Order: structure tokens, then sequence, then C-alpha cells
């Protein structure tokens, strides 16, 4: 049967290949048909319910969950013939993913005191102190994927363009800003993938992908935010579409040391502007839905009593009006070109203007836009993003101090946000069910009052597959909001 599968997506290029680095949808995408990780979610699934052995057979913990201790799968080989994975790639990796020079994740990390290699098949990690799940660090998403220490010693800044890992695919080549070619690592510890090759294709543009993908030339397409594309899509009968978890939270962070919006007035009369049950309305209720807080609504600790500043354009116009600007306020902000991101800058744009903001959007291309927003350069920063789903990754990430753009430590903390770091820390730390989610409730009502950040809608993950393509397992979620391609996918007959 077919073996070789073609992919566009919303992108235009690859950034980076580095798991430590890799931060657009896309290149977390690649990453996730590369490697591997200590744990997995299971195929298909974004619960953490489903986290189970992937290159750690099993583990153990002692009773104050301080020291965790992996045994390694023997037989796992690394791609590009580096031979078997170690415990010292193990080491190496988690040792990179833990430093904030050599990666983007690092903050994840900062209660590991040591990994140790305490033989070629034993990994030992130890805390400083308690995290609210360490099995979560180690997954196939962020921080969590292994990479082969000689590999990137041989290669260094090269890595990220000729990566190694275990996963069921290997990189062949890259075409810049054309496409990547994956080909099956035919060496693949669960066994030989169904698909020999992957055609994954940089086709930013909307309608040209959907041309492509309903002329054949995909197999497989990126979707967008609106129901009339899911809609048309299904229409076909040759179509099969999938609206996949987890929803990724959009959001206006706003930077509060910078004039006009160092005024708390300024901030509530552009969240008393902004209608985010019109922006799911407009969009579609099975895709999208506006979020009663600054975190995704799937968070273990979400409040849905924030406190989010209400629909009154009328006290916008009074706010800014006390502010000093009876005629408004003009705001430009760097917006990136993601197509979903565009035309939710655009809806923001029209609807702001009722409460007396002009907004003028400065648009570039999404890569470059994550390094703009990383060097302070734009007053809003309008983030789309899910996280694993426990509160303390989005807030921590977007809201501690410590994450704050300018920082050796930054995340993307684009609002300068530093009013709930006491009860970001004491949650991390509370064992407790009840008294980690009112400590992490606690911070969600103090980053809302504070107006640090105006939550908009979230949205699930929209692909359209041919009937021909089977993923292997039933598609309910995957950490990067896109399809997980494994040695299971396949072309029925
Ligand atoms: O993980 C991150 O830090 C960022 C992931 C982020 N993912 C894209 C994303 O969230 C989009 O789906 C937007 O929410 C959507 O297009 C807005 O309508 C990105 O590539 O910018
Ligand atoms: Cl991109």
């Amino acid at each position: 049967a077919k073996t070789e599968l073609s992919m566009g997506v919303a992108s235009e290029d690859v950034t980076t290949l580095d798991p430590h680095f890799a931060t657009t949808t896309s290149d977390r995408t690649l990453v996730s048909y590369i490697y591997g990780a200590l744990v997995r979610f299971a195929p298909g699934s974004a619960n953490p319910s489903s986290i189970e052995a992937d290159l750690a057979e099993s583990w153990e913990s002692n009773a104050d969950q301080l020291v965790w201790t992996f045994k390694l799968r023997p037989d796992v080989k690394w791609q590009g013939g580096y031979g078997n994975v170690t415990a010292d790639d193990v080491v190496f990796s988690l040792d990179k993913a833990r430093d904030p020079k050599r990666s983007a994740f690092s903050g994840d990390y900062a209660a590991i005191q040591k990994v140790e290699a305490v033989d070629a098949k034993t990994v030992r990690i130890t805390l400083t102190r308690r995290v609210p799940s360490l099995l979560a660090l180690l997954s196939n998403f962020s921080g969590g994927f292994i990479i082969p220490k000689k590999a990137f010693k041989e290669r260094g800044d090269d890595f990220k363009r000729r990566p190694v890992g275990f996963g069921p695919f290997q990189v062949e080549s890259i075409q810049p800003g054309q496409s990547v070619t994956l080909t099956a690592n035919a060496e693949y510890f669960r066994g030989k993938p169904k698909l020999s090759k992957i055609s994954y294709r940089f086709l930013n543009n909307e309608a040209a992908r959907d041309l492509a993908f309903e002329s054949g030339e995909l197999d497989v397409e990126q979707g967008n935010q609106d129901q009339r594309w899911l809609q048309r899509l299904t229409a076909n009968p040759e179509n099969v579409v999938d609206t996949i978890e987890p929803a990724e939270l959009n959001l206006l962070h706003i930077n509060i040391t910078k004039p006009p919006f160092n005024d708390i007035r300024v901030r509530q009369a552009l969240a008393h502007t902004v209608n985010a049950a019109q922006i799911a309305k407009y969009r579609g209720e099975r895709v999208n839905r506006a979020v009663p807080s600054v975190i995704p609504s799937n968070n273990l600790g979400f409040d849905p009593d924030a406190g989010v500043l209400n629909y009154d354009p009328a006290q916008s116009k009074k706010l800014l009006a006390e502010a000093g600007f009876p005629n408004g306020v003009t705001v430009t902000m760097v917006a990136s070109q993601l197509p979903g991101l565009e035309s939710l800058a655009q809806l923001i744009q029209a609807q702001v203007a009722e409460g007396g903001f002009t907004l003028n959007l400065q648009p570039v291309e999404h890569a470059a836009w994550h390094q703009m927003i990383r060097k302070d350069l734009s007053p809003i920063v309008l983030y789309g993003a899910a996280r694993f789903p426990i509160a303390d990754y989005y807030l921590t990430q977007f809201y501690h101090s410590a994450s704050e753009i300018g920082k050796p430590t930054q995340v993307v903390n684009f609002s300068h946000c530093n009013v709930a770091d006491k009860q970001i820390e004491a949650a991390r730390t509370e064992t407790d069910p009840n008294k980690q989610i009112e400590l992490w409730k606690e911070a969600q009502k103090l980053i809302v009052s504070n107006v640090c950040a105006i939550p908009l809608t979230e949205n699930l993950g929209t692909w359209a597959r041919k009937n021909k393509l089977g993923w292997g397992f039933e598609l309910k979620g995957s950490m990067p909001s896109a399809p997980l391609i494994t040695e299971q996918t396949y072309f029925k007959d």
C-alpha cells in the first residue's frame, strides 16, 4: 500500500529541532515525531493519567517524593548510528534541560538538585523540594525529550538542523522554508513504522493549504479556529476532521511597567472592551470557548470564578477619561502572522475601538515575532498556549516575576506580572489536593484583578485527514495540539 505521508502545516519554516528550545507548534510537532522521553503520554492522549513507560521501563520514588529512580529499557537505539541509549544520555539531556543557558524550559526543572547515572541503565533524580508532578517534567513534551550526549557534542549549533532522537521518525533533510523530509527509523524499539516517509510542508497561507488538501496533494492539513472550515471539510465524505486536546489559551499580556498601561485604569479599560464570549460565538463553540481565568480550563487548580472583567465599553471610556485620555488611546502591537493569531488580533482591533482603543497591528512572521516579544518589543502580546494541565506550569511561566522578559530566568511573562509569587511558590510544595487548588485560585484572582493579562478564548487543535489515513490509535489529544505520527500510523488498503 501507500507508505509516504504528505502533511501541510500553518508555518513558514523550522526554527529549531533541539527539544529544549522547540516552542512553536510546528517545531514541537516535528520534535514529537523524532524523540522520545523517560515516560510518555499514551499515543492519542494529552491526559496525564495516561503517563506510562517509554525509555524508562519502570521507576521508584521514596516517601518524601524527592528521590526518583528510573530503570532504562536496554534495547533502545539512537538514530544515525549513535548506538544504545544510556543513563549518561539521560543525565546529559536533563542537565541541559535544567540549564537556562542551554534550554528555553529550565524553569520547569528548578527543583532538580542532581541527575546521576547509578549504572548504564539506572538514572537517579534528586529534588531540593517537592514538585506537583515529577513524571510530568519527564514526559514527551518540552524539556522531557532525551537527546544523545555524543551527537549534541559533535553537531553543536548544527544539532537544531540535524536532530538525533530514538523516536519512530528521523530527519533525512530540511528544505528551508519548504519542507522537512522524515524517514522511518527502521530500528525503532517498538517496531518498524508502517510509513516509510513523511513530507512535512510549510503552507502558512490558509487558502493555498486548503487547495493542496482538497486536490489530494496533502493527506493531512492544519485547519483554523473557524466553524466554517470545520463544516466545509466535513461536507466532503473523503475527509475526517479532528478537534484535538489540549485547548490553547489566547491572552492579551499587557506590559504593566510601560505607559500608558502602568496605570491600572488603562488596563481595566482594555479588559472592559474585549468581548471573549463574542469571539467564541463568532468562531464556533465546538472548537472555541471564552475562559473565565488566566490559565486554560483543563488545568488542575483552574478558577472558574477568578473575577474576569466584564464587557462594558462605556466604563472603558470613563476609565480612560479618568486616566487622562478623554479622546482614547492608540496602541501599536507587534502581531504574529500565524493566521489564527492574525485573525484573532483583527477581531480584538474591531472590539477595542468600542471602548476608545485604536489598536494598530505591526504584522511579523511567527518565529521572528516569537524572538521580538522575548526582547520586550511589544507593549501588549497576543499569545496562545497550553501547558502540562497543572496550574503551576501556566502560572509560573506566564505570571511569576522570575519568568519576566529581561531576566536570565525569563520564560513567557510578557506582562511583567509580580503580584502572585507567594501563592504560586506555596502551591508547588502543597500535597493536599484542596489546599493546593486554593493557593492556585488565589494566584489567578490576583493576576486577573491586577489586569496583567486579559483572557480571550481557548481553542482545540483543528486538523483534517483523508479517509485512507489511519493514526493507528484514536486521536483525542496530543500535548502540542497537533497530530502525533508514530510507528502505528498507516494508509488503509
Ligand atoms: O508553546 C508555546 O509557547 C506557543 C505555542 C503556540 N501555538 C499556536 C497557538 O496557540 C494558536 O493555535 C493560537 O492559539 C490560534 O491560532 C489563535 O487563534 C505558537 O506556536 O505560538
Ligand atoms: Cl512557525
